[PDB]
């Protein structure tokens, strides 16, 4: 009933109380905005780490400049997933638009869809 035992696999990843209170906020935000979560992505056959991969871009400047520096092979080196795996670039970067973005708007204002959808084109 809660996020947490519907989402089990994610929240057990590490001990961090940050993991928790991060993924809470971020599940209640996105069902307070209309787009709420009922199944996290899987990568690499495993459920992808929503909070180290928010802590990792965020800590490079953001979705926006990720992009810009062309630093996928850094996040996916930082998510423990091996940095060959052919198409991790645009999987790590529709996941995060899809489930990470907007939250990354609110609470860090890194960047606009209009500095996005730039950024992508170059």
């Amino acid at each position: 009933w809660t996020y947490e035992e519907q989402f089990k696999q994610l929240y057990e990843l590490d001990g961090d109380p940050k993991r928790k209170e991060f993924l809470d906020d971020l599940f209640s935000f996105m069902q307070k905005r209309g787009t709420p979560v009922n199944r996290i992505p899987i990568m690499a056959k495993q459920v992808l780490d929503l909070f180290m991969l928010y802590v990792l871009v965020t800590e490079k400047g953001g979705l926006v400049e990720v992009i810009n520096k062309k630093l996928w092979r850094e996040i996916t080196k930082g998510l423990n997933l091996p940095t060959s795996i052919t198409s991790a670039a645009f999987t790590l970067r529709t996941q995060y638009m899809e489930y990470l973005y907007p939250y990354e708007c609110e609470k860090r204002g890194l960047s606009n869809p209009n500095e996005l959808q730039a950024a992508i084109d170059s």
